[PDB]
């Protein structure tokens, strides 16, 4: 459990959504948003539809998503791994679907836990991941620039990207 001591999120490795374990410096150089997902929460259309198109107008330019689907808040991601490839199917997703995870207590992702405790990665109210739908913008070092919570729709990271692209 010597995740505390990574420096970058290029040092971790994850299950994708088909049970082949990535390691993530293969998104080093690309301005990557990482997500907890969800398909039965009230943020779901929006989010997926607009991180499908922020992928669509900025893949070519260097960003790459990485969902991660979770069920500890409310129960909204309750199916198999491949009933949630299915769905993400439905929304036309072409970024990366990882398998379910938690993001928070004991059990987190090791990534999750890091993220939680980079400088830019600092909650309100503590660093817990509160719902549905939170955003990490990690730059091309793999380094936690920025959290966006589960209300911020994915286009107001539009703007914040010209710093990191």
């Amino acid at each position: 459990d010597d995740w505390r001591c990574a420096r970058s999120m290029h040092e971790f490795s994850a299950k994708d959504i088909d049970g082949h374990m990535v390691c993530l410096d293969k998104y080093r150089g690309f301005v990557c948003i990482v997500t907890n997902v969800a398909s039965q929460c009230g943020k779901t259309d929006v989010n997926y539809t607009q991180l499908v198109d922020l992928h669509a107008r900025y893949a070519e330019c260097g960003l790459r998503i990485l969902a991660f689907p979770c069920n500890q808040f409310g129960r909204q991601e309750p199916g198999s791994n491949q009933e949630i490839k299915e769905f993400a199917a439905g929304y036309n997703v072409k970024f990366d679907m990882y398998s379910k995870i938690c993001v928070n207590g004991d059990d987190a992702h090791p990534l999750w836990k890091w993220m939680k405790v980079q400088p830019k990665g600092r909650g309100m109210l503590g660093n817990a991941i509160k719902w549905n739908f939170t955003k990490f913008l990690i730059d091309k070092n793999g380094c936690v620039v920025k959290r966006y919570g589960p209300m911020e729709e994915p286009q107001v990271i539009e703007k914040d990207l010209p710093c990191y692209l």
